[PDB]
């Protein structure tokens, strides 16, 4: 295989590493390298912690962004400081349960897989060892997403070009922390320790917390996601294992591909959006009016009480005739 | 903002207000008045009592139905007789998270705002005050509906209008009501005091009843839905916090817009279809045999057991070409 | 109704009959009979039992597959053997609920009921007695599917004929089996004696299993699913009851109705789909790498631990091209 060879970069999301949507390169092997962590994690305000495994260190790992006919090289890398045997599973690869029969590595071990993207879209990446251990690993934070784009960048299905300004990716995480007698969060002193107890609360489908960047109020404060009015925002949204429903409150997506596949056409004007567990989706908003706006997903009792809110804090010219107080709160007459 | 001015008076649902579909009006100002009304009410046959929170007395709030271009300008009213601050946000609304940073109002007050209608189709609007208020005040009830027409009507996709006969509003609503040590539901004197135990079990994520038109049966016997033989009837469904799957049994949905969105072509010929919680769909069906028929959604336990059934009763003449029993039941030879 | 008969002989799932796609066959009377079976089975690797409700004894029933305008005429048969009255409802069919208005028949009963199909696509079949006792038949096993096909076979939307080589019928079965005060599961010596146990666990919405083709681990070992490289393969699935989010881990949906629907043009490339509780949807994938597969539901916890997998054993060449191990396990530099 004697194409060129492009390294690649990645960053911790919500950010996604430099690239070109339209381009006129061919198809090239795109390196990445993704550095297995295990690690005891704070998840909330409260200070509770989680066993959490992770791709690169984050929750979600970070987005790979590639085009149509590439040939993405991962090494992944397992380094003797973790404790258990992982992998690497990718949706948007062919064969070999998407790399995860040609990915897996004890502590101390590494492995190289190429696979080329002969599908378009937006996919989750996972890890994937065997058996009961396939869940505990994805709802532990191991997980994250692939994109694949058009070499002619992204279009509207009539024709015409969408271009994004900016993308974001935005990683929900369903995550099952056990409680004790008096009903406190429980902590554990390894992952290994955490496995029973966590088990059992999985099996019951029900997640102690709901979080977009590995953690309550990640994308808050100094870390809110931002825009201009003008601004065509891409949000890459993922889901490893559950459901979610996506909504930009006070926006709309102007186009939305939620089962996340670039070869069919977006639909238009959403207010919710829906991720299958297992797959990322995307949507586009063009900002029209400055100001907050919360990203939940809509589940409100997720979202408010369990974790999933992110903010964006958009700046720009207010817009009277989309939106206005007519008259300000005042006393019943 | 210069534009001719038209009062709109709201009918409780599964009814809706008098409207056109295709029209030759340019825009307006359609003016709505929403009264907030905090209550007890009974939710199911064994006389559970619930604490209710609604937009003009009902669950849902009422359906409003105006035009793409339209601006809709709302008083809501919050009288003294309540005990809470209240809000309204709009998912077809644009900025200040869809009204409801510039709607907050405290008991004895009220506000008036006004937003263009730039996106068609069916839509949420919801109560939400700030943090863990929001889930508690939806799934308290305030929750309902907008419809947003393009001002040609309805259209299949391929250049053909689709006219409906009459419309009918199902709000689906999930609630949430503690049971005592016994297994008995619990009774409240207040929203307050309601709100421990409540959150308690809200944070579960399993409801207790699912319901229609706010209560078990609310859509049966005298207050079944009707039609006749060969007239199209739209359905506009709302679940403002949880996922729902609608199904007509012994029919279809003939054209189905389950994300809800009028800028999408509908799907056609569907059983059962799915509506995002946080979001609004349609489905248009001709009815083609009399008798009974049940609209649920189809999670059949929530169906049967915890609320969510409403009945069609329809006239008019068998077709023996589409159905026929033949042969009654007899003993096996 | 004067049109030439044919008998089918039903076989058991995944498998199904014979049929043609494409067809010059005009209408005629299809001819189908199912026999309700009720029995204890074991549905998992322990040993649990379950009192299951069956039609012909397999859960999920047959699979039956018509042409549009089709005349089907069911006899549905109860033996003296069983102890509850029983009916079938048909989402396929129009009017009398489905059917359930016109099949409702005691032990010792057969009744003879016949519906044309005037919709395109897959759709669950099952029983539903009344009120409930819907439910309860429902996730005891009493559900199916049935396939309308165009006469000029699939397309995919743009004028190109869709061909499989081999189909295959996935039902997907939620299991509601209660719990010991030590927490073993329960065995019970009649489905009456189930009831009232089983009936306050399903109000909980949490099943206990989640299987295909009735047991964990069916679609496994010498009952893999079975393909070769280059073999276009359609799979049905269906769920009666609760949603499902279907995955072919190492593959694609390369072209998927998840709403079920012929009218409705295919998706495609897509990672995971998603199945509506109440409905049937199909994908269609062209094998391209040898080896074995997993299909699950892409809610991990339901595969891997609640009993959502099977299997695919295929066999042909390997691609290097699409994907490789480029450097085996190693140890880290
Ligand atoms: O981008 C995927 C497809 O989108 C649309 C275009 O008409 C087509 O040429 C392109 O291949
Ligand atoms: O109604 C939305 C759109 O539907 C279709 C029509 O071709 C288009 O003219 C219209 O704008
Ligand atoms: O198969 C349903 C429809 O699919 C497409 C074809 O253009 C149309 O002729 C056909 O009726
Ligand atoms: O945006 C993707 C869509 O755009 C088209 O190429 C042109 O309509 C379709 O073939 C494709 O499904
Ligand atoms: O029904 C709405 C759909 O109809 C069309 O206008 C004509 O096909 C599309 O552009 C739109 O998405
Ligand atoms: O595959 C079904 C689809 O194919 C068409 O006939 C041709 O595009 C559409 O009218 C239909 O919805
Ligand atoms: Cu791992
Ligand atoms: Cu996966
Ligand atoms: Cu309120
Ligand atoms: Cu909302
Ligand atoms: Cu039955
Ligand atoms: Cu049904």
């Amino acid at each position: 295989l004697k194409l060129p060879r492009q390294k690649v970069e990645l960053v911790a999301p919500p950010f996604v590493h430099a690239h070109e949507q339209a381009t006129k390169q061919g198809p090239k092997i795109v390196e990445f390298k993704l550095t297995i962590e295990e690690k005891k994690v704070v998840i909330d305000e409260k200070g509770t912690t989680f066993q959490a495994m992770t791709f690169n260190g984050s929750m979600p790992g970070p987005l790979m962004v590639v085009h149509e006919g590439d040939y993405v090289e991962t090494t992944l890398v397992n380094p003797a400081t973790n404790t258990m045997p992982h992998n690497i599973d990718f949706h948007s690869a062919t064969g070999a349960l998407g790399g995860g029969a040609l990915t897996l590595i004890n502590p101390g071990e590494q492995v190289v897989l190429r696979w080329k993207a002969t599908k378009t879209g937006v996919f989750v990446y996972h890890c994937a060892p065997g058996g009961p251990m396939i869940p505990w690993h994805v709802v532990s934070g191991m997980n994250g997403a692939v994109m694949v784009l058009p070499r002619d960048g992204l279009n509207d299905g009539k024709g015409h070009a969408l271009k994004y300004d900016k993308v974001y990716y935005v990683g929900e995480q369903d995550m099952y922390v056990p409680r004790d007698e008096k009903g406190n969060f429980k902590s554990y002193d390894s992952p290994g320790e955490a496995f029973t107890d966590t088990e059992e609360m999985m099996k019951k489908l029900i997640p102690s917390h709901v979080v977009f960047n590995g953690k309550v109020g990640a994308l808050t404060g100094k870390n809110a996601l931002t825009a201009n009015v003008g601004e065509n925002v891409l949000i890459v949204h993922s889901q490893a294992n559950r459901d979610s429903r996506p909504h930009l409150i006070g926006g709309h997506g102007d186009y939305v591909w939620e089962t996340g596949k670039f070869g069919n056409a977006p639909e238009v004007g959403l207010e919710t959006w829906f991720i299958r567990g297992g797959s990322a989706g995307a949507a586009m908003y063009k900002f029209m009016q400055p100001g907050i706006y919360a990203y939940v997903t809509h589940n409100l009792i997720e979202a408010a009480d369990l974790g999933a809110t992110a903010h964006f804090k958009v700046e720009g010219k207010w817009n009277d005739d989309l939106m206005t107080q007519v008259k300000a709160p005042a006393e019943i007459p």
